[PDB]
């Protein structure tokens, strides 16, 4: 497995969840510009692990195919340790794509391939977030 | 199974419903929506080696789109518009086939679901005034 | 039959057309249709190994279109524009054919059906002052 | 006998014209039009292995344009505007060829006609004051 | 000959010239022209194995474009702009390669010719003031 | 060495860093940068099998962005943004991947350099309140 | 030579220069260039295998660019802009490699020329305050 940096602040309650992600969701706001929740389905689990309060006005989920990788990936983030998530546009190997939140201060251009897990975390809101893949 | 079954999004309301043949594959399908209330109000849905056009939810609404789909013809984009929650609706859908066939019905302003990709074999969901909650199936 | 019938789109009113050849496949087809009213109002349609002009509807319309088509050229794009309802109409047509050739005819404000595709057999439907009704053809 | 007749589009009216040779295709065509009238007024075309110019209605008009066609260029996007009826014209055309040349002529304000493909083999029609009627005609 | 001669497009005027070698085809190739007339006004031509510059008309323009050409480099995008009639001239020059490489010259506000392409070989027509008329050569 | 090193380009000032490991590339690099100043301020870089955090200039920028690298992925299109002279500044930085990823910080009003292009294996140069000075490193 | 002399554009003035090594390619070219007089002022060009750098013109121009070239990375794309006349000047240069790295430096508003492309092996011109003329030059 392959740990992309976590970015946003230190704030809130870790989370760690790690089959392939197979749906994945992120709820966010207009009045704050923040992400505040993410669910994560596996490969062979009807489970929802999930982490943030939903209080936001927009949510996306993608679906992602057994065989479909993530070839472009997108964290908006406040930096610092007083940070938070603002924004994610994942892009996949079949032309699907996502936007959700806003990008107006920092970004990272992750690492890609199959999408396996994801780790950081959240309270009020994402206070920090980082994917995972595989070889 | 030998199915997909993409995510049911919307709410929880309306009566259930399911269209799905022993070895048939969706060979048409149709969307009613408004422009008064932004929502999908009713779908229609024939099969393969099948006359009979299985329907849900109250066409009440003022525009209405049909995609005929090829036999060896796969969804390989597509997208359900929704409001989220327990109180929840269906407000639009587009799909985009394997032959560069595309309708577009329906409004997007609140929450999306890319969903999964292969030969649309039926749908799932629940429908009454308009269409609460929709959820698509595909093969393997 | 040999052939894909598409769904028959608009009205249920005018009278009765349908044109089929028992060696032939499309090879011209015209669509006259109004700015006035925003309908489609006539078509003609030749067909291969026929010099005969087959036609319906009254060409009351102030725009025409044809599309000629190779003996080996198909479908692979069409959509038909209609007002839905017992009391219903076609209202245009886009075509485009496997070579790039297209031709756009008349107006999209209401409903739509992208359709099945192939090599184009003939047409079926109903037409008064109007073309009522227009369903397209292939073979398999 | 070899070869295929696209529709004659516009009018009945002005003098026959019918270029061809017997087993030569066109090298050269050219379009005469005006900006007053937004009319085709005259039309000249070489063939191959002759110099020989063979032309048809005044030339009256403000442009022209060329097109020169290499001996294994085909034409693959052919479109001719026209006012439609008894008492038409010729109002514009576009061409395409298979090397990506391509010449606009005069307007497309009331009716087209997208024609059959290959290799432009000659033109037939009629012309006056300007050019009545075109119709262009392929090998196979 | 082993040569295809485009069209000499423009007037009647100025002195004939011919740039044409035995076994050579054009290495480079020059366009004066002005902005206060909208007119070409001379041509400069080198050719591959001979130092001699063949040039025509005078340069009396306020810019000028050099293509150079490689070896294996053919002309697939050729036009002339010209002023037709007996009083003619010719107006402007796009050339593009099969690198990619391209040049325009002048203006293109009253005819156009789409020449023939191949590896361009030499250039024929007539000068004095400007380029009274010009037509490109290719091999085969 | 086994590498090859870009340029090194703004100006002479602040304090001399390097950043390499002996047999490893970088596997990630973050860039903080200004609206107030217009400039690069900090750079830090991860590198393969190495947890350590090595960076450089003091980060008093309001952005900042990271590139994470995989291990067979390679730099195809590099260009510093910088202020010329021995009182100079880098102001910006756009990188292209191998996989179509992409980044892009501060500011292009004044100089560039396109740089080599391989696999980033370092980076060099000096930093104060800002990047003075900043040049890439590949492997050969 | 086993070299191919691109056209020296631009004027007559200044001192001659000549920049080319026994076996070896440019590896690094820099253009200084002004907006107060719109013209190119200083040139810059390091060699393969060798840290000297060979300098020409005065650098009192505002901007400048560097283009890094691969050791198998060729020009595809030249153009040098100019003023033409005795009394001419250098004004600005585009150029492309096959790697898609591209550099834009100076002005282009009077005259051009699309070079000849392959391996850059030196320049050659003149220069004094400013950049009078220069040539491009390639392997074969």
């Amino acid at each position: 497995y392959i740990y992309s940096t976590e970015v946003g602040g230190v704030g809130g309650t870790p989370f760690t969840f790690m089959g392939t992600i197979t749906s994945i969701k992120f709820n966010w706001s207009d009045q704050y510009k923040l992400l505040h929740h993410i669910e994560v389905k596996f490969i062979n689990n009807a489970n929802i692990y999930a982490t943030g309060d939903p209080k936001g006005n927009h949510e996306v989920i993608l679906e992602i195919d057994d065989d479909e990788t993530i070839i472009g990936s997108v964290i908006g983030y406040k930096k610092g340790n007083d940070g938070r998530c603002t924004g994610v546009k994942l892009t996949t190997s079949k032309g699907k794509s996502i936007m959700a939140g806003y990008f107006e201060e920092s970004l990272i251009t992750t690492y890609t391939g199959k999408l396996a897990g994801i780790k950081g975390g959240a309270g009020s809101a994402i206070d920090r977030l980082g994917l995972i893949f595989l070889k």
